[PDB]
């Protein structure tokens, strides 16, 4: 992987491997999302920022912050098979005071056609009290020299899908999977569920049948508290319709909230 | 990657992935084993063998057999950290009619130490029936050209760890993870729970206390059955011991029928 020519954006490739597929013998949409994960990772390496998920200053170090996923966008027009080599460029863009925004681009390296694209709204929070804070002008002015200074949106028409509302299920939900846990393998390296595991969960309460005659094309997520290391999730799903679904993720116990999306499948 | 000069054996380079890595910053054993998968899988595709994991001839297709592990054993020295290229050699070799052996090395690509090796031992089934059949001269000389004749090994040690019986846990056990279930990332492209999970399932009944303090450097594990996609698994561990040694037993979680048993060598951080 390398920063591309300007230094405002970082590209890399991956070839995909043989447990990273899926039934019809191409990458999970979890796949896909750790290898955004990985490139954005890099991308923090290349000029200086934490590896650690978060992209923190020295400042945000000192004054416990930390930059948390809050919207998570991701289509995918075409999934690569094993074998394939798919080549990714990420950015960041500042969102004023609201927050900074990271987005994606998926080619295949063979033929240069975007197969894919994604956007992910990122807040400032305090690591130990986990209230939120408007980005000080500060540590904003320490990204800006990263950054393209005019517009660059992978989802750039107006009133897009990664924009839109999100409404919350109301019970009963149609479909359900219920005591769902993370175990090791899900955790990241600071112990904490890695935001992919999120994504999987929501997709468990998909039906079968669903998964067996079409592709996933369209999932946006929104993140509003994390599932600990001990705590146990269900996973709600009510059909809103091409195939839409409203999602729910709530804690087992009390029924807290800690994520909420939509899936749309197109027929294979 | 790519097959050796004599083309006996393949090597493969990986660079650790973030997700990839635990809490000390180094690939997890997960992480290794599924890096095992891929380089056997690319260097089935390399000689035209299957690459759904099974690595079929045409024969074996016809009669619908597969080869299916039967015990997985990896030692680890040194976990690659994130970003180090870790290169793994791999080959197999047939052991008469009980089955057939696929071992690998995993080197540092800058130092080029020896930092970690494995072994696994397969056996032929019926992929309908389960049931197991010894192997043909036919089948085993179709296999012959793609391996050494004269016997490479990734353990020769005269008493080494990845030959020894493994005993059933008893009950009680002292520590224990319950209910386990896999989810659609647990499957594999046949939908069939993954090897790896398995390995996963059997750590989560350690203590964290253990993870913390310690270092995996071996596991063996015997497969026995499969966890069907809407199973649930009950793991279980007792210690058996500065090393800890600890025994292990997956078993399905309604009637209690095993599915695993393994042991675990965990050395002080
Ligand atoms: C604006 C922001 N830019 N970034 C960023 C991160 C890594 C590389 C380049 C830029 C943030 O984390 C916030
Ligand atoms: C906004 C928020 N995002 N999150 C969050 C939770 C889990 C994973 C990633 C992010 C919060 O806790 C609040
Ligand atoms: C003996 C056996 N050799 N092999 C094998 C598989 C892939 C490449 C080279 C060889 C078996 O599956 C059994
Ligand atoms: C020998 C056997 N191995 N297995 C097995 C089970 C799960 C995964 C991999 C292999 C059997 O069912 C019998």
């Amino acid at each position: 992987g390398s920063l591309t020519e300007d230094g405002l954006s970082y590209k890399e490739k991956f070839v995909v491997r043989s447990y990273e597929v899926g039934s019809n013998k191409t990458a999970t949409v979890e796949t896909i999302a750790n290898l955004l994960q990985e490139v954005g990772c890099n991308h923090a390496q290349s000029v200086g920022f934490s590896t650690d998920g978060f992209a923190t200053t020295t400042t945000m170090r000192k004054l416990h912050l930390i930059w948390v996923t809050a919207r998570m966008h991701i289509e995918i027009y075409k999934y690569p098979a094993w074998g394939d080599v798919v080549e990714i460029e990420t950015w960041c863009q500042s969102e004023g005071r609201i927050g900074t925004r990271r987005d994606w681009i998926l080619k295949d390296s063979v033929t240069g056609e975007v197969t894919g694209r994604a956007t992910s709204k990122w807040v400032m929070m305090n690591q130990d009290t986990r209230r939120l804070q408007k980005v000080s002008d500060d540590v904003r002015d320490e990204y800006l020299v990263f950054c393209p200074q005019e517009p660059r949106l992978a989802f750039p028409e107006e009133n897009n899908r990664s924009l839109k509302k999100i409404p919350k299920l109301e019970d009963p939900a149609q479909y359900s999977m219920i005591g769902l846990k993370p175990r090791r393998a899900d955790l990241d390296m600071n112990q904490h569920v890695n935001n992919v595991t999120y994504i999987g969960w929501v997709l468990e309460s998909i039906p079968q049948e669903i998964v067996d005659t079409h592709e996933l094309q369209v999932i946006t997520l929104d993140y509003r508290r994390e599932c600990q290391q001990d705590d146990v999730v269900d996973s709600l799903t009510t059909t809103t319709s091409d195939s839409q679904f409203l999602h729910l993720l709530r804690l087992s116990g009390d029924g807290q909230e800690i994520n909420r999306g939509t899936t749309l499948w197109r027929k294979k």
